[PDB]
Order: C-alpha cells, then sequence, then structure tokens
C-alpha cells in the first residue's frame, strides 16, 4: 500500500533510480506496463546495435577475398544473404534474457515490481491496472515519472498509417527488399545504414540537403556524402506528401517535388519522438510545456511537491546514460547521505554517438555554435582527413574526419566531432578530458599510439 | 659537404627530426642505408598491423553464419584459406608506396637524402659509402644518431641459426603450416596471434607462466589464458636448448624439460632487440652502457658535444611515436625559436598497445609497481570483467578486462590497463586525461556512451 519511493516507468531512468533508492534503504515500488529495460533494451540501443553488428559484418565479409581469405568462395555483394527471420529470433532471445536479468536484479535489490498501467488519481495516489486484472491503489512519499517517449507520426499525411516507426522496425519478421526511411535524425540514419548493409535497396527522405542537422556540419556532410556514395538513395529537399497501397501490396511514396518511389515494401517514419504521457498527470497538476513534455528543474523536480521527472518524458538530452545518471543522482539527493543534498546531473558536454556506417561521435558544440557564442575571432578549428590503414588492402574506401573546435586564447576544446571507424569507442576517453577542461595543448600532451585512428587526435595542424 | 644538421638513420626518429629541423631553416642531411621509414614502416608497426587486419578478418568471417550471413557457404575454421603469397605482394606494394611518399616529402621539405652506410671518422666527420659506389665525407654542426635496433639471436643455442627474427617473418613468401615463436614480448605475442588467426598450427615458447611480463598481471593472465583457450600452444616454464633439421626439411625443437615440438616448418626468435651500432661511435668517443646501448641524457645529448641520440638505439620506451616526438623536440631545441630551448620529451605515462587477439592497452604503472611505490594502504584498484555485446549472438566468446590503478586519497589514476576488442582505439583519449592528472572522480565525471565497451571505464566498482 505505502512506499517511500514509487517509480512510474521501468526504463533506463526508472530502473536506475529505483535501484539507487533501494540501495539506501527505501521501500520502493517500480511500475512497468510492458518490459523492464524500457526503450533502450527492448526497441532501442540494444537491438539496434545487434542489428548494427550484423550489417557491419556483412560489409566486412565483402573485404575478405581481397584480404586473401576464402578465395574459392564468392564473398561479394552479389552473393550476400541474410537470414532475417532466424536472426530476429536470436535478437529477441537476447532481449528476453536481459528482461529476466533486470527482473532478477530488482528482486535481489529489494525493489517491488508491478506490471500494469500506472496513473495518478485525484487524491494524489497511483492506481495501477494490473496484468493479473486487479487494480491496486498505492501511496508514496516520493514519486518519479520516467515514462519515456514514443515515435511521432505525420498524421497530416494521407496514407501515413501505411508506414511504421522504429518499434515497427524491430517487429519486422522478414527483410524488406525496398525500404524508405524518413527523417534525418540519428535513429533513421542508423536504421538506413543497417538496411543497406544487409542488402535492402534503401531510401532515406530528408527535408534539407544534409542528414543529422543537429550535429556539426562535418558530421552532416561526411555521412550524407558517404551514404549517397555507398548506395543509400538520399532524397534531399524532400517531403512525403502522400502514401498509397498498390494492386502487389507495395507502397508508392509521393513527394512534393513530384517525384515518387514505387514498389516499396516498407516505410518507416523516424521523424522525432514525443513525451509518453499516459498517466493521470492532470489529476496532480503536473505542468507540461508547449511540446507536451513534462517540465522539470535542474533537480528533476516537477512543479508538484514530491513528484519528479527525468529522461525522455522531459526530453532533455534523450540518451540512456543520461536518464540513468539523472535517476541515480535524484536518488542520492532524496535518500542518500547528507553530502548528496544538491546532487544533480550536468547536461552539458555529454558525448553521443551515431551508429551509422561509418560510425560518428560528437561532444560539445559545433563550429557554428562556437562562433555564435564566442565570436569568430576567438574560435580556432583543427581538422584532419584521412583513410584508415585498414582500407590500404582494399579498393573500397571509407572516410575518417576529425574536427576539434577551440575557443579563447588557451584554445579550450569546446567541441570534438568525429567520423570514421572506431569513433564510438574512441570518444569516451576524450570526453573525460573535455570534462576536465582540456585545451588543445592537453590533447597534444599525450604521446600517440601507433598505428591507430585515435592517434590523429593528439597530433593535429 | 657541410650541413647544419646531419641525421644518421632514416627511421621514425631520424625522419621526424630531420623534417622538423629543416622546417626551421637548417641545411639538413639524412643518411639511410636501406629504406626510409625504418623499422616501423618496413618491418614493424605498418606491415604487422596489415597482417593483423587479415587475421582479424579471418576470425570475423567465422562469425558471419551465426550472424545470419552467407548461410549457404561454409564459413568455418575448416574451410579457412589464406592466399599468403598474394597478400604478401600487396603488403609489400603498400610499404614500397610509403617509402616513395617519404622520399617525396623529404625532398619537398628540403632535406637532402643520401642512401648509404654512415660512419664516424677520426676527424669527427661522417663518411658515407653509397650506392653510387662513391663514398663522400660530410661535416655538420649537429649530428643525430638514430640507427634503431635489431633482433637478438640466442647464439648460445645449437641450431639457433635455423630460426629467424621478425624481419624474417616479413620475408616469408609462403605460410608455414606449423610455426614456433619464442619470447613473451609484445612482438612475438602479436605474431603468434596473426599466425593462429590465419590458420597455422601456432606454438609460443616462454620462460615463465605468463606472456607479456613487462605489463600488469591483468594483461598477462588474460592474454595468456585466451591464447591457450584459442588453440595457441603456449609452452610455459620452457626454454629451447637445441634445434635440428630432419631429412623432410622440417625442424625439431628440443626443450629443457625434455619435451619436444617436431615437424616445425618455421621458427622465429622474438626474444628482444639490441641497439644497432656499427657506425664509427668509437672514433668519436660516444659512451655506451653495459647493454651496448648509446647513452643519452634527458635532452638526447650523448656525452659528445654536438652529437645527439634517441629512439631504439638508446632504448628508452621503444615505440615509434616516442622517437618521433623526441626527434621533433630535439629539433625544436636546436633550431627552433627561443621558446623551445629546454624542450624535451616526457617519457612517463606513454600509452602503448599490443595487437594480440584480443588487443590490449596499457599506460602508467602496474598494480604491483603502485603498491611498491606508494604502499598498499594508498592504492585502490577498480576492476571490470565482461563480454562485449558483439558476442551475444555467438557461441564463441572473447574477454574484456579493465583495471584502473589509483594512488593517494584523491585516487589519482596512476595506471590504466585494458584487454578486449577496441582497446587499441579506446586508450588514447584516456591517455590525454591521465596526462592531465585525472583522478577516478574525473573518469566518473563524463557521462557514458551506450552501448560501447569504453563506457565501462567511466562507470566502475
Ligand atoms: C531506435 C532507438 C535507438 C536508440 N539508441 C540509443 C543508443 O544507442 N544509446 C543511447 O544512449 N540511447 C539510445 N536511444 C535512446 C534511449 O532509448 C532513451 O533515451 C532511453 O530509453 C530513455 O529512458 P527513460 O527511462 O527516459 O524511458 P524509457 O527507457 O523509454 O522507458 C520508459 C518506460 O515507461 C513505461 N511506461 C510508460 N508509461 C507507463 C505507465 N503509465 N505505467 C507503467 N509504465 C509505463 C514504458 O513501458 C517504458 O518501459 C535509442 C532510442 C531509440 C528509439
Ligand atoms: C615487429 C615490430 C613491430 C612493431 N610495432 C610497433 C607498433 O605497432 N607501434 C609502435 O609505436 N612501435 C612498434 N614497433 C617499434 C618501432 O618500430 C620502433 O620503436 C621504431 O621504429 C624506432 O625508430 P628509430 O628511429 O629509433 O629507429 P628505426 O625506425 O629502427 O630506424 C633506424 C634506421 O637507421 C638505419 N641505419 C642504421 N645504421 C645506419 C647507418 N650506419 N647508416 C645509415 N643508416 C643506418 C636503419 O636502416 C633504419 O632505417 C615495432 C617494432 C618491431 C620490430
Ligand atoms: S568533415 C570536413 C570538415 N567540414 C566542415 O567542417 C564543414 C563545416 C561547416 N561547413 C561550417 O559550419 O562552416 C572540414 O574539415 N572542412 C575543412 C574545410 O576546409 O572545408
Ligand atoms: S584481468 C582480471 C584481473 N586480474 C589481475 O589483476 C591479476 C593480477 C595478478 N594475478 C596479481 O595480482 O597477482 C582482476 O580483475 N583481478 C581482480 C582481483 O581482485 O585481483
Ligand atoms: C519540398 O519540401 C522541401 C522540404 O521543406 C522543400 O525544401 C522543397 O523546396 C519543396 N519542394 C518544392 C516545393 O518544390
Ligand atoms: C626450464 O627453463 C625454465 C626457464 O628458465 C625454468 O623455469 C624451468 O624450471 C626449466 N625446467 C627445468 C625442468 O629445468
Amino acid at each position: 500500500k505505502h512506499y517511500d519511493y514509487l517509480v512510474i516507468g521501468g526504463g533506463s531512468g526508472g530502473v536506475a533510480s529505483a535501484r539507487r533508492a533501494a540501495s539506501y534503504g527505501a521501500k520502493t515500488l517500480l511500475v512497468e506496463a510492458k518490459a523492464l529495460g524500457g526503450t533502450c533494451v527492448n526497441v532501442g540501443c540494444v537491438p539496434k546495435k545487434v542489428m548494427w553488428y550484423a550489417s557491419d559484418l556483412a560489409t566486412r565479409v565483402s573485404h575478405a577475398n581481397e584480404y586473401g581469405l576464402y578465395q574459392n568462395l564468392p564473398l561479394d555483394k552479389e552473393h550476400l544473404t541474410f537470414n532475417w527471420p532466424e536472426f530476429k529470433q536470436k535478437r529477441d532471445a537476447y532481449v528476453h534474457r536481459l528482461n529476466g536479468i533486470y527482473q532478477k536484479n530488482l528482486e535481489k535489490e529489494k525493489v517491488d515490481v508491478v506490471f500494469g498501467w500506472a496513473r495518478f488519481n485525484k487524491d494524489g495516489n497511483v492506481e495501477v491496472q494490473k496484468r493479473d486484472n486487479t487494480t491496486e491503489v498505492y501511496s508514496a512519499n516520493h514519486i518519479l515519472v520516467a515514462t519515456g517517449g514514443k515515435a511521432i507520426f505525420p498524421e497530416n499525411i494521407p496514407g501515413f498509417e501505411l508506414g511504421t516507426d522504429s518499434d515497427g522496425f524491430f517487429r519486422l519478421e522478414e527483410q524488406p527488399k525496398k525500404v524508405v526511411v524518413v527523417g534525418a535524425g540519428y535513429i533513421g540514419i542508423e536504421l538506413a545504414g543497417v538496411f543497406h548493409g544487409l542488402g535492402s535497396e534503401t531510401h532515406l527522405v530528408i527535408r534539407g540537403e544534409t542528414v543529422l542537422r543537429k550535429f556539426d556540419e562535418c558530421i552532416q556532410n561526411t555521412i550524407t556524402d558517404h551514404y549517397v556514395k555507398e548506395g543509400i538513395n538520399v532524397h534531399k529537399l524532400s517531403k512525403i506528401v502522400k502514401v498509397e497501397k498498390n494492386v502487389t501490396d507495395k507502397l508508392k511514396i509521393h513527394m512534393n517535388d513530384s517525384k515518387s518511389i514505387d514498389d516499396v515494401d516498407e516505410l518507416i517514419w523516424t521523424i522525432g519522438r514525443k513525451s509518453h504521457l499516459g498517466m493521470g498527470s492532470e489529476n496532480v497538476g503536473i505542468k507540461l510545456n508547449s511540446h507536451d513534455q513534462i517540465i522539470a528543474d535542474e533537480y528533476q523536480n516537477t512543479n508538484v511537491p514530491n513528484i519528479y521527472s527525468l529522461g525522455d518524458v522531459v526530453g532533455k538530452v534523450e540518451l540512456t546514460p543520461v536518464a540513468i545518471a539523472a535517476g541515480r543522482k535524484l536518488s542520492n539527493r532524496l535518500f542518500g547521505p547528507e553530502k548528496f543534498r544538491n546532487d544533480k546531473l550536468d547536461y552539458e558536454n555529454v558525448p553521443s554517438v551515431i551508429f551509422s556506417h561509418p560510425e560518428a561521435g560528437s561532444i560539445g558544440i559545433s563550429e557554428k555554435e562556437a562562433i555564435e557564442k564566442y565570436g569568430k575571432e576567438n574560435i580556432k578549428v583543427y581538422n584532419s582527413k584521412f583513410t584508415a590503414m585498414y582500407y590500404a588492402m582494399l579498393s573500397e574506401k571509407s572516410p575518417t574526419r576529425y574536427k576539434i573546435v577551440c575557443a579563447g586564447p588557451n584554445e579550450k576544446v569546446v567541441g570534438l566531432h568525429i567520423v570514421g571507424d572506431s569513433s564510438a569507442e574512441i570518444l569516451q576517453g576524450f570526453g573525460v578530458a573535455i570534462k576536465m577542461g582540456a585545451t588543445k595543448a592537453d590533447f597534444d600532451n599525450c604521446v600517440a599510439i601507433h598505428p591507430t585512428s585515435a592517434e590523429e587526435l593528439v597530433t593535429m595542424r
């Protein structure tokens, strides 16, 4: 009936926060409507990366013959086959095991877990409609709303329902021969890369001239250009204006430039996500912003006493590690030692990665943002363009592009943006240095590791 | 016939130093007896990593079927083939191409290049026997000796001449079916990994219980154990006492414990390197240590006025980036602006990598060294053991092992030691942070990147 901490949402932030609270001794209840691990584990980071690994390997196999390997076998694009149904099962099995582990951990850390739809009632308590069909009402001293987000559909577009969202991607049981992905965000860029690496004719529809418009132009241009060069059909300056189903059962996409894409087996909208508001938040007076996101201050406090919110539902830096960290720091503050009274997450200079092909990474501000904030006169930029040594033995090539953005007379690194193989793994350490206030001189103050790609970052202009 | 700077040795340090000196306006002469780029380019870092890419890809292809790819093709260990002769040709082509680029750069940066054996005469000048069949004598105000090293042969062992060294590895025209590598050093560990990944029955002979005994025990144990598990035959507590050749043309290697390895096609000694002397060191008074290495102070000064030395010939931290950096800083000091009159390389906390399978990385001191230096009571160690997500879809597995060694009440990071896929690329950034004086709290002060392996380093114990 009554708890110290009740968490609505079994995702990245909810799970982390519940666990941290319980670690400090706090009768904690966690309510999840679907599966533990939320978006990341079930239809996000995890299954996307597994598919990424498959796509990545498909490409690598096409290099083997040149690398002198398996020369009696035709390891080329033409003979590429991918057993989508079987791989799908293994992927689902892995995700299912992770759910089990999560449920196991929460029980062992003494967090009570209930499955059902949670909602606020007028009294300020939480009604949970259970999966055993009962409906229980619970009370608590502290309540965290970490319900995450959900894909946006372009409901103004006739035929829009004929396509799915990223969740739909993960439900696909067969591989589409021809796929159209809409949106220049990282989710779409990643899915498009995966589809193409696995053999599907792949189309990516974007409003502007370049993908990944939230990132530095170096990332935008390199990924845009490489996607086009490798065979991903990028429709620039385009918006879908109508979708229809044929004789054949395939879709036909109608663009605003009057062009079209015919014989499409699958259409996926990846045009943003919105806050997953299903609770009775109105029943407790939780203020929403003009984008229907829950408002939260720097301590994750909503406007309502003893109600907190974080993660995608708030919508500030929508990444799994961020929610986890905010979740943990909130629990430190509410239930931890006195030294954590003012604990909060620093949301600036969070590094992030795009599992495109090639991968990309970014932390800090873009060159354009740096010029705006500090003025041209005070921005120094370092660039490096090269092809990794791995491609020396190959006719096919992939770009590596490193950009360091510096501000002030000490050349403080305010942005680091990279494109190329291994970027995902390279960035973390540099992230630690940048959070330490690293300058260009600091990057230069570590001897290089040879031969590597990362090495280029400590020996530029 | 007279120069500002004469550099003996066209390798990592020599080339870097010559170019930096010439950049400042200095009539510079570079003398190389073989090929520009030295050990690294011709018989070191470069061709070893190219071969590494081959073995790495060979392993990767054996995971493709599991990853649902090319399932009509038998992509297993049993069907592995490697066209060693053809790949050798491409590898040499790439190296030859790098030689050309170096010659091009140097003559573009106004360094005179002469091929020949250089030696000091009694006058203190340098006579060079050329390929003109000429023999000129040159004088200079400043002389750098950067002649590198060479493999040690165990001349006390009968039949020792029946094996080669790492140079010989790169001369191999055909793949040996059964190969023996001797020594626990990083060069032999790498070569053993390559041989095994490419299908040869591989044997590694070591004096102790573990490989890589200069590194932290975590690296030693993990690589040792994985090599055994893999199928690399590691002969521990052993030493070769006799080598012989049969009828057959194959070798029989006799051990000190009365065991044997017969039908061996190739034997490679990788038991250390020694300074490559042979110039007229004696004619000029250059002092050598008890290991026959040239002595050099913190400014790379030998005991002789206007004669400097660095790189493998001195033998302090034998890596390409180190020689390059020392070469550059020397030129800054000798010919650069007033600013650099006390420029010198910091040889502490130089990061280094081992291209084993899996790769490993290390910077700073081992746990044992820390305890010895700071005392048990002041050392805290963080460990993390896990299998990368890539293996989730596979039956075969590979370990990832991260160790952070901390000293003092601020938990200053004094050692970072890692084993696992991507380690080579992960380490650099962390190296920058350690040279900044990173503490554990600093590692923790950057938000994680999910999903990656590096992530584990900023979220530990
Ligand atoms: C395709 C895709 C790929 C991504 N890849 C990455 C990546 O590689 N790296 C990364 O850092 N981030 C990635 N993200 C983002 C990441 O998934 C999110 O930032 C993260 O999941 C947010 O966690 P959260 O706790 O805010 O909410 P979520 O993780 O979304 O979990 C919210 C939970 O609340 C539950 N819930 C909602 N309402 C109720 C209710 N009323 N009662 C009970 N339960 C309820 C939902 O079932 C859900 O389980 C990806 C996202 C997507 C969509
Ligand atoms: C198998 C192997 C793998 C390695 N892998 C790596 C790696 O991955 N990363 C890394 O950082 N390091 C690696 N190293 C180490 C690296 O190669 C050396 O540290 C580096 O080459 C040292 O450069 P140097 O300038 O000191 O001498 P070198 O690079 O050895 O060059 C010395 C030059 O001097 C010339 N010379 C000698 N005497 C004379 C003379 N009398 N007249 C004219 N010329 C002369 C030689 O021909 C040679 O070209 C590896 C080494 C080996 C052997
Ligand atoms: S990825 C190569 C880099 N390109 C960019 O940085 C583009 C930046 C935008 N154009 C900006 O916002 O202005 C790069 O290194 N460019 C170097 C160059 O000289 O163009
Ligand atoms: S790679 C795993 C780590 N092992 C070691 O550090 C071995 C060290 C030596 N054998 C030694 O200290 O004698 C590891 O995680 N060790 C954890 C530990 O508690 O030692
Ligand atoms: C189609 O829509 C895009 C996206 O807004 C726009 O840039 C482009 O100009 C439009 N094409 C037309 C109207 O010709
Ligand atoms: C063989 O040599 C190794 C290395 O010195 C030593 O450890 C071992 O004890 C020797 N074995 C015997 C039986 O002498």
